[PDB]
């Protein structure tokens, strides 16, 4: 057993990286109108805590249940936005963007699609809804989000709502003449499908062929405007089986639709497994995590590294089902603790939510990087594999950064008995003040809150306690800030295991020391026990070895794991949680930057 070799070369920045891959989503339950709940609160606060903007977009299904209605057709019709409002606010306190799916009946109002007066009033609703939101946040700000078509169309999925093929295309041109009227700059994309060989799937390739031909019901105008083409395929458990299956459906795309050469393409539901539900042992640990970091990987370096793929989302911001915290494609363990008074909420950050924080580090270009074993050659359809990056600097708060991505992943088979021999070779450093390299490390004997909830025995309700023993596994184990040896050059023989994720970060030392955390908030979890979540959006470097937390009843530093991660829940033995909290970043220097305004905290009994 040849160990893997792994160079990587600092000096030759190959080209932009973008970061695709910031996108999760999920749909409310039966039956329709939970968005608004203290779980989901908590789970969209987790959601957003992920560093450097590491999660941008939740993409969200029956948002226009959200709205309901007064009057009629011909009584006189009006909206009421506020459960919409709600749910849109608290995306943005959390620094996250809609996936904004125009997906409903408004309560029932709109049954039949194939009624000229229903895709008027479609129309105008949509309109009306953009409008709004572009008072509400600003042109800038609706204008990134994703618009997007009614999901999955051809599954089915419309409840009373009559959808024929010609009904898709009614509802179709209203939402694009709709958000039209509103602004031109506001985007629209669809179907949110599989595209499966015709003639199955006739309303996806139905759409594509009535906005690359057909004509406008509204204009009479030939083809329609589809800024962007969204697919789901999933991998029923192999990785490469993703891409391999969009290649496919991106190549019979540019040859039957030549207009859309350049149109980007959307995996908005990527999953290793269709079902979200169904538990799976591999969807609790590092195995999905690592996994997801391969998929990732292997769309990099085997795809834009020329067919335009733009996103990736895993569908995965769905809250878990006792008897199943850990077992369901989420991002969060949900623990409905029943037993308190009154009953309470916890929820866990799994790795695979560990994990996008670890893709959050990847910088603007990527470097050249090379697998191989035994001499041969690898690319990322491997068990193991790479992603390597780097920042160009500019201010003074700033400077050089290398990021490489190590994952070790068979896919959702985990192997814990064997260890897997690397040697990671960095060459190319270029020379900077202060050179530090940190390591971060994930596998499921360190860093599975499932794995310490088993070792526990499975406790339906934890008490506070097995809940400080899960969270202490919820941060890779990170080893403080080393010297870079003279010459550029770094060499590490680590041994993973099967699963692992490993991130070699090499920064240079900026000038400054890091920015002011910013948003400071406290909420409640239950008696003794608060959630704390803040904003690293004007920190500046991700060269950032924790946060310290302050509390005052002098202020004192709470004692815990390091962790970039932008959310703390402060559960101390004593239960003494009333007083002020402030919080700063450290970076690898052991440089503070400014604390946040303090944020007072009072529990009532
Ligand atoms: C602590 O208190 C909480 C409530 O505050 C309890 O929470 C409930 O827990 C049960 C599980 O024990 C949940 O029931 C499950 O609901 C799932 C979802 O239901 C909705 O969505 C589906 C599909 O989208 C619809 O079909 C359905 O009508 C609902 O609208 C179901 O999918 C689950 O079904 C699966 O398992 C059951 C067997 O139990 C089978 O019947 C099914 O075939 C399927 O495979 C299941 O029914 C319930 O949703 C939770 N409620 C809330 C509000 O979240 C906790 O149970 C309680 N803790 C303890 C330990 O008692
Ligand atoms: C990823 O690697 C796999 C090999 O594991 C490739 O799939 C094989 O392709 C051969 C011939 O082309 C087929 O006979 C087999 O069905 C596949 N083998 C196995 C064991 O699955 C696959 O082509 C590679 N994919 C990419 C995108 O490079
Ligand atoms: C709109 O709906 C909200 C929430 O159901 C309700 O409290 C509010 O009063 C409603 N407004 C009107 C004008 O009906
Ligand atoms: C086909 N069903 C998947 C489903 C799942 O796999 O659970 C889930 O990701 C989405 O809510 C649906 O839009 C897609
Ligand atoms: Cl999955």
């Amino acid at each position: 057993e040849a160990p893997h070799l792994v160079q990587v070369d600092a000096a030759r920045a190959l080209w932009p990286l973008r970061r695709f891959w910031r996108s999760t989503g999920f749909c409310p339950p039966l039956p329709h109108s939970y968005v608004l709940s203290w779980d989901q609160q908590l789970n969209l606060a987790y959601v957003g805590a992920v560093p450097h903007r590491g999660i941008k977009q939740v993409r969200t299904h029956w948002l226009l249940e959200l709205v309901t209605t007064r009057g009629s057709t011909g009584r006189g019709l009006s909206y009421n936005f506020t459960h919409l409002d709600g749910y849109l606010d608290l995306l943005r306190e959390n620094q996250l963007l809609p996936g904004f799916e125009l997906m409903g009946s408004a309560s029932g109002h709109f049954t039949d699609f194939e009624d000229k007066q229903q895709v008027f009033e479609w129309k105008d609703l949509v309109s009306s809804l953009a409008r709004r939101y572009i008072g509400r946040y600003g042109l800038a700000h609706v204008s990134k989000w994703n618009f997007e078509t009614w999901n999955e169309p051809d599954h089915h999925d419309f409840d009373n709502v009559s959808m024929t093929m010609q009904g898709f295309l009614n509802y179709y041109d209203a939402c694009s003449e709709g958000l039209r009227a509103a602004s031109p700059a506001l985007r629209l994309g669809g179907p949110g499908d599989s595209f499966h060989t015709p003639p199955r799937s006739p309303l996806s390739w139905g759409l594509l062929r009535h906005c690359h031909d057909g004509t406008n019901f509204f204009t009479g105008e030939a083809g329609v405007r589809l800024d962007y083409i969204s697919l789901h395929r999933k991998g029923a458990r192999s990785s490469i089986s993703i891409l391999e299956q969009e290649k496919v459906v991106a190549q019979q795309i540019r040859q039957l639709f030549p207009k859309f050469a350049d149109t980007p393409i959307y995996n908005d539901e990527a999953d290793p497994l269709v079902g979200w539900s169904l538990p799976q042992p591999w969807r609790a640990d590092v195995t999905y995590a690592a996994m997801v970091v391969k998929v990732i990987a292997q769309h990099q370096n085997l795809l834009l590294a020329a067919f335009p793929y733009a996103l990736l989302s895993n569908d995965n911001a769905f809250l878990s089902y006792h008897p199943h915290p850990f077992a369901q494609r989420t991002l969060t363990a949900r623990f409905q603790v029943n037993n308190t008074r009154p009953p309470h909420v916890q929820l866990l950050r799994k790795p695979v939510l560990t994990a996008m924080g670890l893709l959050a580090l990847l910088d603007e270009e990527q470097l050249w990087a090379e697998v191989s074993q035994a001499g041969t050659v690898l690319d990322s359809n491997h068990t193991v594999g790479v992603l390597a990056s780097a920042h160009r600097p500019q201010g003074p708060a700033d400077a050089w950064r290398a990021a490489v991505l190590i994952y070790a992943s068979d896919d959702t088979r985990a192997h814990p008995n064997r260890s897997v021999a690397v040697t990671l070779r960095l060459r190319g450093v270029p020379p900077g003040p202060g050179l530090v390299y940190v390591t971060r490390y994930l596998d499921n004997g360190l860093c599975s809150p499932d794995g310490e909830w088993r070792r526990l025995g499975r406790p339906v309700f934890p008490t506070a306690e097995q809940f400080r023993r899960m969270r202490a596994a919820e941060d890779p184990v990170a080893a403080a800030p080393r010297p870079l040896p003279a010459g550029g050059r770094l060499t590490l023989r680590p041994a993973l295991r099967l699963p692992s994720l490993l991130l070699v970060h090499v920064c240079a030392r900026p000038e400054k020391p890091p920015g002011q955390v910013t948003r400071l908030r406290a909420l409640p979890l239950t008696q003794g026990q608060l959630v704390l979540v803040w904003s690293d959006e004007h920190v500046g470097s991700k060269c950032l070895w924790t946060y310290e937390i302050q509390f005052s009843q002098a202020y004192t530093p709470v004692s815990r794991k390091p962790s970039t991660f932008n959310l703390f829940v402060f559960s101390p033995d004593t239960g003494a949680v009333s007083g002020s909290y402030r919080v700063r970043a450290l970076d690898y220097w052991a440089r503070p930057g400014p604390f946040s305004d303090p944020v007072p905290y009072l529990e009532v009994p």
